[PDB]
């Protein structure tokens, strides 16, 4: 298998978490989403590839992004649903099934009468919520029985809490 | 402020989850109090010294330890008790109270005659606890609120469920 072709823009629009993170064209949103992409592409094993509408979400002008996730973004005058089409093609074969993460009706989306599979934002959401909690869980389980194991991530963890003390994370949006 | 002197090899020994990683003279279990005392001094704002006995525990060697933390091995034939009251009276001021984490009743502990308080290790250690479940309850709370403050600590939560899962973390004591 399964390849995950998802509609960047939709999601942050209807993500709690994301939709109120706007500042610099949604570029806090497209960040946070491309995290929660690598947690389901490592947890799963399917391959994710992220689709930005060029002209809605903040490019990344050279800035590395995870290399857990492919994240595309739509030529001028090109939709999501015409990147997604392109790409289901590119990737078309008998032993492999294309989901597409999608919630948008306003947009043709071809490729749904091409064998691809809707998968909408409230479903892939809800997969990242408990894929989320249960590396997190797993995560406390495996740090709990080899202390040793935690220290890189406490650092990690202390290094948040001096950001957030000193006024570092205060330029974020909530 | 208050300055801690700890007896490094002496919480290693009264520690649960320190007590057991005695691999390669205690190298483990140096490091996560190493890790431990890091987040003490950050959170408390308290200068924290952690002395190790040169005979009993693995030397740092090439390892440049947590910047939040000054490492001290004793000399030859000296022991930690030492060590301890020479720190104490180089940096024996008016408006500094010096505290010396320990439990140990075999050595002379002559610093304890010059105004430094006794803590025990479990005092420490109950301390540590309390410490650890803040910076991880105000992390938790803060990321929620800003989701982009995340990314760097879910990244690292992420690599650790990978070590896991790919067997890096069988080498490591429990």
């Amino acid at each position: 298998m399964d390849i995950l072709l998802v509609d960047g823009y939709n999601m942050i629009g209807a993500w709690p978490q994301l939709k109120d993170l706007k500042a610099n064209s949604f570029e806090e949103a497209r960040d946070v989403l491309i995290q929660k992409m690598a947690e389901y592409q490592s947890y799963t094993g399917n391959r994710v590839i992220v689709v930005f509408d060029a002209h809605l979400v903040k490019g990344l002008e050279k800035k590395q992004t995870n290399h857990r996730v492919e994240v595309i973004f739509t030529k001028e005058n090109e939709t999501a649903d015409e990147r997604i089409e392109k790409l289901a093609q590119a990737l078309n074969n008998i032993a492999t099934q294309i989901h597409v993460a999608t919630s948008d009706y306003t947009e043709q989306w071809a490729i749904f009468g091409q064998g691809a599979l809707r998968k909408s934002a409230r479903e892939l959401l809800r997969e990242v919520e408990t894929i989320e909690r249960r590396i997190e869980r797993r995560v406390r389980k495996i740090t709990s029985e080899k202390p040793a194991g935690k220290i890189a991530l406490s650092e990690e963890v202390l290094k948040t809490f001096e950001k957030w003390r000193r006024g570092d994370l205060d330029a974020a949006a909530l």
